[PDB]
């Protein structure tokens, strides 16, 4: 508390938060005084970026509700102690390189609280205790290596905890001394995990036991080869799953299978050669599926027949054998539900588009979007897609870019999109053999085609 009119400047020592509180009260100096009623005046600060090192003097605001002060250098945050009125704060992108037990022990109205971009490499036990409304958590972007059990006790009010870009990866490998540590106890409300960017190469069973309420668990970009079973087993909520970005190189059979309502599984960027079947069969609202860079070849009958629900399937880089093509085409005749479907960079060849015209000549095929980019067509595969551009009427998007079509593969293609059944908005044959000639004609006689918006003709360089 102050007494008496005071100069902004005198409890303010640092000279870009004093401009901060300046500017806060409407004052045109730092030099013009302030009173203990106008102090308490202030409900909220919006400092972002303001080149304060030091918010000495904030003590004599106990209002502050709404404080954002991300962009600063602040290192401290003492002054902060006992603001309890304090709901939502702002301390990401600063110069925090650590912080004492006990620093939000007066803080017991805090429900959004980000400290990403810092430089915190641990944490005390109950650094965040008395935080009970507390929901939102940001600690992304530190340098995180050293959690205890019980680091996030007393949280049981949190639906969002992002950890993203820390290094906590030792704290969950077996072998680390005490075994690894299983600090996400308790935490039963939590909706959102962000894990991604730590160096994850194992995963204990049971670090997720309790998290009844998740919905969105990210664990991309770290480097797992294998899951345990049943490390989702209790996750029953969930909806999102990434993978992404590991390098699994197997799945145990029914890893997923206690996961009903997810919506969206991202397996893509790593090295799944193969994948057990039964590993998608109770996965009944799965409507994406993203099996993008991978080393896939075979698949039994039947990794796909469950997912009647699927929406968009990413196959794009594998090698995908004839037979794999075969089961996706089985998929859309009786699904009926799959829209996007993304082959590239597989040897399809004429074989394999044979086996997907099948599906696409089936009246109930529901396909919008194929894309067989690089998938070492020829000219002939060309007969045999044309054949379903006249019919499939639902198709409205084709990629077929750096593949050997050639001019007599093209045209099969124009005749194709001429024809009254065809719907196509999106036409993609770039590198495919053609001369400019080619591509004139080409672009020409599809001026006529009623659907199409969107022509691309690129790298196809000869004239004549
Ligand atoms: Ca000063």
């Amino acid at each position: 508390t102050i007494t008496v009119s005071t100069p902004i400047k005198q409890i303010f020592p640092d000279d870009a938060f004093a401009e901060t509180i300046k500017a806060n009260l409407k004052k045109k100096s730092v030099t013009d005084a302030v009173t203990q009623n106008e102090l308490n005046s202030i409900d909220q600060i919006i400092a972002n970026n303001s080149d304060i090192k030091s918010v000495q003097g904030i003590q004599y605001l106990p209002n502050v509700r709404y404080l954002a002060l991300g962009g600063n250098k602040l290192h401290d945050i003492s002054a902060l102690k006992e603001l309890t009125n304090l709901g939502w704060l702002n301390l990401s992108n600063n110069q925090l390189e650590t912080l004492p037990q006990g620093v939000f022990e007066k803080l017991t109205n805090l429900t959004t609280l980000n400290l990403s971009n810092n430089q915190l490499t641990s944490l005390p036990q109950g650094v965040f205790e008395r935080l009970a409304s507390l929901t939102t958590l940001n600690l992304s972007n530190n340098n995180l290596a050293n959690l205890n059990d019980r680091v996030f006790e007393g949280l049981t009010n949190l639906t969002t905890l992002n950890l993203s870009n820390n290094n906590l990866a030792r704290l969950w490998k077996h072998a680390n001394p005490g075994g690894p540590i299983y600090f996400l106890k308790g935490l039963t409300n939590l909706t959102t995990l962000n894990l991604s960017n730590n160096g994850f190469d194992e995963l204990p069973k049971e670090v997720f036991k309790d998290l009844t309420s998740l919905t969105t668990l990210n664990l991309s970009n770290n480097q797992l080869t294998s899951l345990p079973q049943g490390v989702f087993e209790r996750l029953t909520n969930l909806t999102t799953l990434n993978l992404s970005n590991n390098q699994l190189t197997s799945l145990p059979q029914g890893v997923f299978e206690r996961l009903t309502n997810l919506t969206t599984l991202n397996l893509s960027n790593n090295q799944l050669t193969s994948l057990p079947q039964g590993v998608f069969e109770r996965l009944t609202s799965l409507t994406t599926l993203n099996l993008s860079n991978n080393q896939l070849t075979s698949l039994p009958k039947g990794v796909l027949e469950r997912l009647t629900n699927l929406k968009t399937l990413n196959l794009s880089n594998n090698q995908i054998t004839k037979e794999v093509c075969r089961h996706v085409a089985e998929l859309l005749k009786q699904a009926a539900s799959l829209h996007e479907l993304h082959l590239s960079n597989n040897n399809i060849g004429e074989e394999g588009a044979a086996e997907l015209v099948e599906a696409l000549l089936h009246p109930g095929s529901t396909l919008e979007t194929l894309d067989l980019s690089n998938c070492n067509l020829t000219k002939e595969a060309c007969r045999e897609i044309a054949r379903a551009l006249k019919q499939a009427t639902t198709l409205h998007e084709l990629h077929l870019s750096n593949n050997n079509i050639g001019e007599e593969g093209a045209a099969e293609l124009v005749e194709a999109l001429l024809h009254p059944g065809s719907t196509l908005e999106t036409l993609d044959l770039s590198n495919c053999n053609l001369t400019k000639e080619a591509c004139r004609e080409i672009a020409r006689a599809l001026k006529q085609a009623t659907s199409l918006h969107e022509l691309h003709l690129s790298n196809n360089n000869i004239g004549s």
